[PDB]
């Protein structure tokens, strides 16, 4: 494709802008929440608090209205270079009418989280055409304990500061976790587990990466602020701390919109915590009940999720999945 | 295209199209059926009656064949779900709309089988009502399913007269009590309609249960709301930060922008997650000042009892009075 407007890249000494769209982390485990600070600014990164930090407001951070203009303060600064959300929650998506599109297109930043982060990052996409970063959140992230909170870093690094050759790999991690241990406080070591992605359904698929968190997803649809899924696409989507019934539902809502007939591919996240509701199911078998006879390349347990350590993924660009050898390589530049 | 009244001495056929609730709360199903029975109604028990699979009565394939056989028998003249969950929008591609679009029969549920009702008033244009689901609504006990069988009685076996006014029941209960074996009366809650935001409004209603519109919405099973249309909401059993979100997806698809009027049902134990707020107020919230006429604590929803109400007809609402009336025919 042709050049397209990108954000310039990361570079060590930057200015990191943190919000908080959704839930009040930042007062409600502080513990993780300083440690996770104090990770990056020991990196050598500066770290700009938005003007919700240490707010609380129940479920949320602060109003609406609040929490749009703590996130339109970071898009409008001139000084920072990424913009990346505290935790998620469930109301990111309140913001969308009311976030600064025109001064992101005018100043284009490296927009990155995840979860319900995802209605932003989409939004930002669709209204700019600028790729997202579905990828880090400060606190689940960057306050996780050693060892896995290396492991994201260099993949965040890797990605987002390091000049990189195309085709780029994104390689597998070797080790991985859900536990639900160690938030505030390490009371023993997470267990290294041996990582593999799945080989669901044979097969490969070239096309532009579009998803991040399909619960999420269900609460943009329609609206300007989803890009609109194309013949070709490789669908990504995860979702975490669910159940099947759940899960089920969100995948039959991609079937009865006609998803599945056009995408080439899917990338399936890592479940964290699944709960298979007795049936003892992994997410990929629902899954494929709902696509019936549709046989669609299909590549699972994507360490891009709330699962340790986490991918940082470019949204909104090329991309070659493999799902018979278990590659994915992005195929078109992210960042200047 | 409108589904004959109904009659006593007719057979409703039953289908679980989410939790296997026949198989789970024996006791609220058996008490469930022996009260339409004694009213005077015979139940056909659809084939995944008595069926367990953990979160689901069965299969997609098997749930859709369930609720086809129903649509397709030309003894059954309602079709009622046995209760909810999550997953009544895997049947969607697989239901027979026209057999039943050539032989209209009443479509009755609500919660997750919202799902079915608007994919059907969708595809076919014959109204469907939410109201009543089998175990939930009518194993309830006494006082409460009384008033229940009342309001469906109005709604679907009455020759009602035009416009025919819907009236606000005295008490409720949401109480979490009293699902398998009674242990005390239930408090009466004295009612009131709450009068969030004064006017009026006539166009077509639609909507139910708005958590499970997010599972069909932009396919061909989502009824595409109009300029002008009444919109009809309700959320159970949730929180604010669910709300909240399902009211800024509804504000982002412009839904406000065309809507004449909104409908809120009550909120069966809603966490308000310490902010003291009422579903309403989260609204109005999201509403930003755009004033739309708004109607709250409709009793149509999971709370007793509850009204029958059809969907995919013009209505005629009063926030200011409190009135709510149905303008066109809804059944033969
Ligand atoms: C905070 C909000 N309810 C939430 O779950 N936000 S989130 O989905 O973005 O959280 C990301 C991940 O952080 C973790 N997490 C969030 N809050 C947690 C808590 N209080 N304790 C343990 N893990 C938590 C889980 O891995 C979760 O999937
Ligand atoms: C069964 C499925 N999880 C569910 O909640 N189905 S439903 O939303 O349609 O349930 C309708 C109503 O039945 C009641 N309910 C369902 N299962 C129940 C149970 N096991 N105990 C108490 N009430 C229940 C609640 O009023 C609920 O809002």
């Amino acid at each position: 494709s042709n050049a397209m407007p990108l954000p310039k890249s990361l570079k060590y000494g930057d200015t990191i802008g943190i919000y908080s769209p959704s839930s009040p982390v930042t007062y409600t485990s502080p513990k993780r929440f300083e440690r996770a600070k104090s990770y990056l600014l020991q990196k050598g990164f500066h770290i700009l608090e938005g003007s919700l930090t240490g707010r609380y407001d129940y479920y949320r951070s602060g109003s609406i209205q609040e929490r749009a203009k703590e996130l339109n303060a970071l898009i409008r600064n001139p000084n920072v270079s990424c913009i990346m959300s505290t935790i998620g929650g469930m109301n990111s998506n309140s913001l969308l009418p009311y976030i600064d599109y025109d001064a992101f297109q005018n100043n284009p930043k490296i927009m990155i989280g995840y979860a319900d982060a995802t209605a932003l990052l989409l939004g930002i996409y669709a209204k700019t055409g600028i790729p997202t970063f579905y990828g880090p959140a400060l606190v689940p992230s960057f306050g996780e304990f050693e060892p896995f909170v290396d492991d994201t870093y260099k993949y965040f690094l890797e990605t987002l500061l390091h000049d990189q050759a195309l085709p780029y790999n994104i390689k597998q991690p070797l080790f991985w976790s859900d536990e639900f241990i160690n938030w505030e406080e390490k009371t023993k070591e997470k267990e290294l587990r041996p990582n593999n992605w799945i080989s669901v359904t044979n097969g490969q698929a070239t096309g532009r990466v579009i998803g991040g968190n399909l619960n999420t997803i269900q609460g943009i649809w329609g609206s300007p602020y989803m890009p609109c899924i194309q013949e070709g696409d490789i669908l990504f989507i995860e979702d975490s701390s669910k159940d099947a019934a759940t899960i089920e539902r969100s995948f039959s809502f991609l079937k009865i919109n006609g998803v599945f007939d056009k995408v080439s591919g899917i990338i399936l996240g890592k479940h964290e915590q699944f709960d298979d509701c007795g049936t003892n199911r992994k997410p990929y078998e629902i899954l494929l009940e709902v696509l019936q006879n549709q046989r669609i390349p299909l590549l699972a347990d994507f360490d891009c999720c709330a699962t340790h350590p986490m991918i940082t993924m470019p949204i909104g660009v090329q991309v070659k999945m493999d799902a018979t050898n278990k590659t994915i390589h992005i195929l078109e530049k992210w960042k200047i």
